[PDB]
């Protein structure tokens, strides 16, 4: 059988990051289709298929333009054949996709996916749509907040180069209400929450380079033990700067505290700061608990493998790895369970 | 060991009709696979499998709704799949195919298809993918005029009398277009054509009973000699009524004539009217020649086997028993051909 994961994010900037760090501890390098539309959207790789959901939208961006709607409105989407398709995956069936090409804002004509192992849709709606949502294995939610959001079109992207603070900015709220009403609730039924916000160990900081990034993840999922630090359960704050560990400004300081989470029980792990040297990266991963990993290391080991990445520095990249070898381990339950009972 | 036929024609009129007196020549009933999907739309013989190419459709309904494209469009259709399935079949490969359901619009978990002595692929796109069209080892066109479309969808269709004129007329000129472009060129590829026309006996009639029907017969190709009357190559009008065989009206009237279709010569067989006594029909059978029939009689049987078919009466269900007929020589000519062939491959080994 084939296990699918859900993951929701805006298209940005994390997505993309977040998407190749779970991608490496899945499998192989994933890549495009080998024929067919070089605008496909599909990455593929050994075990994992990444499927966006842009292409099921139902509305082209010159039909959302005569529309009163937005990509992030449900009338600009599929839910049906996005809810066939991916059931129809997951027994092993192929389907027929089509594509939403990106630099022509038009739907092309689809490409047939093969049912892989790991089947994993990205975008605004995997949660929206409740027959989609009862499909999944596992659900994410990488949710930045508006903060961040707004510094890293300034800190780190040069299309938005050409529009001024004002503009950004008036853009952002503009497109606040679709967001919050579609895209935002999907969070309460996410297994692992990643919520990104701006650092409280540096007064006024909008840079989006040092965050205070909060690893939110349900609790009583089968097969899904969450991380915990020291104590589970408890409410606690570490600094692990010392004497055997040295940081720079502004350091590391770490939150773990249960909580509710529109009304779901929840324990939160958080970061704040960054990684100053990669001795701090290994101090940390030695003393968090059930990280689900195979040997002492493979957090850092994993993260080393992608150095360049953003938020390879802070918390961003450690709870982006962490949370993809849980869903490893949690698929391999999931399939030892299936494989056991084919045999 | 596998022969592939292709049947380009359009949905809705007399392509089932067609394809159910092509499995009565080419051996037992033919029926859906057992069990199985309720709405799968492959018919299996003891000789013959029928796929329908809507299965090979890559939009479905829906998809077809929101990309503002007809089933008629290249871009609504996996000829990909569609020719890797044909080869496999025709390399003696089982395939895993998709089925399109016409009731809910999607596309369902494929069915197994066994490599059959006959594959017979039949729709709206057999011959418009050169790859596909070099795995056919025999074609046909059904080509109905639009005047006979529209008298069929009035006068038969029980599915067309919820809409009105206007719509029905919309939805034909709707996906004229694709039509012009994409599955009336496939013509010149036929082997075989038949051209379903209004008739002339009948000044002004459009009740798509009594038709002229066009036989066209592609010269020069092997294992295929074309039906001829009276005298081959020769232009040729015949009335069989008369004092000897009584007809009603409006009667029967054969024409016979060479032509040049596509820049290809063709021999093209002409019956308007219609039969209203089984003698009308012994004789005309009688009297044609090259009908690659077994025995005396064997049209005649064949077609009294489905007489309630539709165009029992007309050219129309005349001409499909005769198209059956000679791909039925046709293909013992080819297997016997094959067969030749791989004892002497066997004797070089």
């Amino acid at each position: 059988e084939t296990i699918v994961i859900g993951l929701a994010a805006d298209s940005g900037c994390g997505k993309s990051t977040f998407m190749r760090r779970l991608t490496s501890v899945f499998g192989g390098a994933a890549k495009p289709p080998k024929g067919g539309n070089p605008d496909s959207n599909t990455l593929i790789s050994d075990t994992t298929t990444v499927i966006c959901l842009d292409d099921y939208h139902s509305l082209d961006r010159y039909g959302r333009k005569e529309q009163k709607v937005t990509a992030l409105d449900p009338r600009a989407n599929d839910f049906d054949l996005m809810y066939e398709q991916v059931k129809a995956l997951k027994n092993g069936i192929a389907v027929e996709k089509p594509i939403y090409n990106h630099v022509t804002g038009l739907l092309d004509p689809p490409e047939l996916i093969q049912p892989p192992k790991i089947l994993v849709i990205e975008g605004l709606h995997p949660m929206f749509d409740e027959r989609v949502r009862d499909l999944l294995d596992f659900s994410i939610y990488l949710d930045i907040s508006n903060e961040v959001k707004f510094a890293w079109k300034i800190q780190r992207d040069m299309a938005e180069r050409g529009h001024s603070l004002e503009s950004i900015k008036a853009s952002i709220e503009a497109r606040k209400p679709d967001f919050d009403a579609f895209i935002d609730p999907q969070k309460q039924y996410a297994d692992a929450v990643i919520e990104v916000l701006p650092t409280t160990l540096i007064p006024d900081d909008n840079e989006g380079k040092v965050l205070r990034v909060r690893l939110i993840m349900k609790e009583g999922v089968k097969y899904f033990s969450p991380v915990y630090l020291f104590d589970e359960g408890s409410t606690i704050s570490w600094i692990p700067c010392g004497r055997k560990l040295t940081c720079s400004y502004p350091g590391i300081k770490f939150n773990y505290e249960p909580d509710s989470y529109f009304d779901h029980e929840v324990s939160v792990l958080e970061m704040d700061g960054q990684f100053d040297r990669l001795d701090e990266l290994i101090y940390v991963e030695s003393h968090l608990s059930n990280l689900s990993t195979k040997f002492y290391g493979e957090v850092t080991q994993q993260m080393l493998k992608h150095a360049d990445f953003p938020g390879s520095n802070n918390g961003t990249g450690l709870f982006q790895t962490i949370v993809g070898l849980k869903i490893r381990d949690l698929y391999e339950q999931l399939i030892a369970n299936k494989a056991t009972a084919r045999a």
